[PDB]
């Protein structure tokens, strides 16, 4: 496996979003990974609907919108539903609303989907590097993940008890640290541009393989 891997150098990740006030984590994540097969698919690189799931993969999935969901059921409505919006046609409100999908504005696909074993750090790395940016859940209610600025981030007081959903669009080494590369939701402002590097091959540090998933198309 290569040493390294950033699919931002690929073109198969789209802008950092900004999920505000909603609890839609679960949903970009889900489009995150997504976006990435349809540009590896198609050569096209678009954000995907995070509202389209919010607003429609619901109580039938386990889902919440703004109050929580997951990235593994919100691949299985794209595939119910035979179709995900574009973010450009169905934009992101941070609010829950009625389901508006409509097939005309369809951007992208999904035939399936995949969860990793759990915690097997090794597996999420073959993965990254094989078949793309892989979503994940991170224990990420610690006071210094909000406050992270560069660096690798390493929580003692962190656990495998994960609550928020984000993706891994690479791994590395920085200064002699491994670390997995993280995009997050909370916009630009956010950690290194809206990215996050985490500890890697650290005893499943903070969750990151905990539950890690990837669509396919
Ligand atoms: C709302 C949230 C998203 N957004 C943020 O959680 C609160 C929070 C606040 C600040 C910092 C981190 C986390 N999380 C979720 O949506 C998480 C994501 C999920 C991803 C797979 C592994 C388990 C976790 N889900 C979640 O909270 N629910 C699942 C569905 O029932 C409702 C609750």
């Amino acid at each position: 496996l290569p040493d390294s891997v950033d699919w931002r150098e690929k073109g198969c990740v789209t802008e950092v979003k900004y999920q505000g006030s909603c609890g839609a984590c679960w949903a970009f994540s889900a489009v995150g990974a997504l976006e990435a097969q349809l540009k590896l698919k198609t050569g096209k690189l678009v954000s995907l609907s995070a509202q389209n799931l919010v607003d429609c993969s619901t109580e039938k999935y386990g889902n919440k919108g703004c109050n929580g969901g997951f990235m593994t059921t919100a691949f299985q409505y794209i595939i119910d539903n035979k179709g995900i919006d574009s973010d450009a046609s169905y934009p992101y409100k941070a609010m829950d609303q009625k389901c508006q999908y409509d097939s005309k504005y369809r951007a992208a696909t999904c035939s399936k989907y995949t969860e990793l074993p759990y915690g097997r750090e090794d597996v999420l790395k073959e993965a990254v590097a094989n078949k793309g940016p892989v979503s994940v859940g991170v224990d990420a209610r610690h006071p210094s993940f909000f406050l992270y600025r560069s660096g690798v981030y390493y929580e003692p007081s962190c656990t495998q008890n994960v609550n928020h959903g984000v993706l891994v669009v690479g791994y590395g080494d920085l200064n002699g640290k491994e670390y997995w590369l993280v995009k997050n939701s909370w916009g630009h402002n956010f950690g290194e541009e809206g990215y996050i590097r985490m500890a890697r091959n650290k005893g499943n540090h903070c969750g990151i393989a905990s539950f890690p998933s990837y669509p396919e198309i």
